[PDB]
């Protein structure tokens, strides 16, 4: 069907100049396995050995390859947890860049997600959350980012979280959608819906030493069962793990363009 390559940029991008592939981060994922071409630029786990948020459980086994996408598996971890699958890069990124990724969410209560995190888990920025289940959020690309305090665990960032609709305000899950960021320097990026410009970001780093967002940044493509969700006792069930029909998030492809 579709290749990333024959997919326009947005004109926004290209009224910046030319753009080409970093074929580290890119991937038709139209392997029928994950092969020696998949395991080169991706791994089969979150970044560390970290095994997820809430009732996660972070699984190699819960990505699988299949008719041209990265399918995003979830199952029962029993008694009560959640398996999620997760891939992310061998290689960082760094601004500018345009990442993009091309995915039929999950219609769990799961949040199906893109986004990218510094090494050493300070920097992030969520290019796409979104809860497939929610009547009104199963509409919405979920933007953020977040600096991190690693030791005594803070959000220094928080609220920042933007929600936009896709034009005609689809739920998201019932067809393939393109969410992007153009990571443009250390304090701008902007996100894109389906090619068009949501959201003009300006970050604000209240650190002692306010560099932004000047780390490279390993892509995440996974599910997660977000701990203030399965607290408030919002949590996939059994029947809705195994409902085939909401189970699944398809990723068609990813890609990630530089300045040439
Ligand atoms: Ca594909």
């Amino acid at each position: 069907q579709e290749k990333y390559k024959d997919v326009l940029l947005p004109k926004e991008l290209t009224q910046i100049g030319d753009w080409k592939v970093d074929k580290n981060l890119s991937d038709d994922f139209n392997y029928t396995t994950k092969n020696k071409k998949f395991f080169k630029k991706w791994k089969d786990s979150y970044t560390n050995d970290w095994t997820g948020p809430g009732l996660s459980h972070f699984s190699s086994n819960h990505s699988i390859l299949k008719d041209g996408n990265l399918e995003i598996k979830a199952e029962r971890k029993p008694p009560n947890k959640v398996y999620c699958g997760v891939i992310s890069s061998r290689k960082e990124v760094i601004y500018p860049a345009y990442m993009e990724i091309k995915m039929k969410i999950s219609g769990l209560k799961l949040s199906s997600n893109f986004w990218f995190i510094s090494k050493d888990q300070v920097l992030e920025i969520d290019v796409n959350e979104t809860y497939g289940n929610e009547p009104d959020r199963s509409k919405k690309m979920g933007t953020n980012y977040h600096i991190f305090q690693r030791t005594p665990f803070k959000d220094l960032t928080p609220n920042n979280g933007k929600h936009y609709t896709a034009k005609g305000a689809p739920f998201l899950k019932d067809q393939f959608h393109r969410f992007g960021c153009h990571w443009k320097d250390a304090y701008h990026a902007d996100f894109y819906l389906d090619g068009t410009l949501v959201r003009q970001l300006t970050i604000e780093d209240p650190r002692t030493s306010g560099v932004g967002f000047n780390q490279g940044l390993l892509m995440v493509i996974d599910t997660e069962d977000h701990d203030w969700r399965s607290k408030k006792g919002i949590t996939p069930t059994d029947d809705e793990l195994l409902d085939e029909t909401i189970n699944t998030m398809y990723v068609d492809w990813v890609r990630v363009y530089k300045p040439k």
